[PDB]
DNA sequence: AAAAAC
DNA sequence: AAAAAC
DNA sequence: TTTTTGG
């Protein structure tokens, strides 16, 4: 029997139904770009079982018993089994809202609110945007404008573990017996990705320490010529547990990657980084929340309360009936905590 | 406000 | 047919 | 959009 949790699902880099869960990929995008929550969540919900999935859809026969799929993302898969493409998809596709929103969002600091506002002011490409006198672009979108080819083609795991060493470097500088460790989809097994994600703790830490080393990691870049954006965002750290973001402390940055570091034109490129950092007591819980996938937490999330009175967030798990914080030194014990059998990192890609 | 994240 | 999906 | 409706 399949679970329709993620949490219960081995779910590994290889999907035998591309097919189907980029058609339901596009119709979740349309209707998280329309907001309608309802649609957009039931659709990732689809893709995401189906990625889980040891063999392709070929009959309406290998849909039976499968949770997550209605009467709707049934008539998408027969669909596609007939004529070879999804109709409703490529409707989206041709769709001037969506091609927009896609174009739009694709810029670093240009959001769902942005992106509407452009496409209702007339504007349909980025060239018209930037040679535009009327509009004012924020610090982030000046950021995303100019270093936008770098960032729209994707990085990979050479750039990646290139910038996993620079990140160390910087950070055992300041903190020797800091814990650094790369998360998101690379942690997942991935090839590529649009920025590498990190996860900074450090035991011997003071307060004032764990503070004040963004500040002195990314001042130490900007000194080197290497920081080409930054924006740190101070914790707000505890912890009421609610039914979004962290509390943690963090930082965006573009970084100057030297193509000397990794195995030309410009010599460098512009590499997307978020650099988290969490006190000790709580790394597991941000080490499983910004490992992901999305859907993964969603689900991890979701199990959690429905299915065990509990409460998980990237800070902390909740038993609602003990009345008690449940803690944790790895992922193994969460895991545990919850009832679940472990998922290892690169089974996680729902 | 809006944006940045899995 | 209506509602909640954390 | 799917699921649940006294499961
Ligand atoms: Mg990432
Ligand atoms: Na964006």
């Amino acid at each position: 029997k399949i679970s329709q949790y993620a949490c219960q699902r081995r779910t590994t880099l290889n999907n035998y139904n591309q097919l189907f869960t980029d058609a339901l990929d596009i119709l979740a995008e349309n209707d998280e770009l329309r907001e309608n929550e309802g649609s957009c969540l039931a659709f990732m919900r689809a893709s995401s079982v189906l990625k889980s999935l040891p063999f392709p859809i070929t009959s309406m026969k290998d849909t039976e018993g499968i949770p997550c799929l209605g009467d709707k993302v049934k008539s998408i898969i027969e669909g596609i089994i007939e004529d070879g493409e999804s109709s409703e998809a490529k409707a989206v596709l041709n769709d001037e809202r969506y091609k927009s929103f896609k174009l739009f969002t694709s810029v670093f600091g240009v959001g769902l609110k942005t992106a509407e506002k452009w496409f209702r002011m007339g504007f349909r490409t980025l060239s018209k945007i930037q040679s535009d006198k009327s509009l004012r672009f924020t610090q982030m979108q000046k950021a995303g404008f100019l270093y936008y080819e770098d960032l729209v083609s994707c990085v990979n795991r050479p750039e990646a573990e290139a910038v996993s060493m620079l990140v160390k470097e910087a950070v055992v500088t300041f903190l020797p017996d800091a814990l650094v460790t790369m998360t998101g989809g690379f942690r997942r097994g991935k090839m590529t990705g649009h920025d590498v994600d990190f996860l900074i703790t450090s035991p011997e830490a003071t307060e004032d320490e764990e503070q004040q080393l963004l500040h002195k990691v990314t001042d130490f870049w900007k000194q080197q010529g290497l920081l080409l954006y930054c924006d740190i965002l101070e914790s707000t750290f505890e912890k009421q547990p609610s039914r979004a973001l962290d509390h943690f402390q963090k930082c965006f940055l573009i970084l100057k990657l030297d193509h000397g570091r990794v195995h030309e034109g410009k010599g460098w490129k512009a590499i997307r980084v978020d650099l988290v950092m969490c006190p000790y007591d709580r790394r597991a819980f941000a080490l499983l929340g910004w490992t992901g996938s999305r859907q993964f937490e969603r689900d991890l999330r979701r199990y959690a309360t429905h299915e065990r009175k509990m409460m998980l967030d990237n800070h902390a798990l909740y038993d609602r009936t003990k009345r008690v914080f449940l803690e944790a030194e790895s992922e193994e014990e969460i895991f545990a905590h919850l009832g679940l059998d472990y998922i290892e990192p690169w089974e996680r890609n729902a």
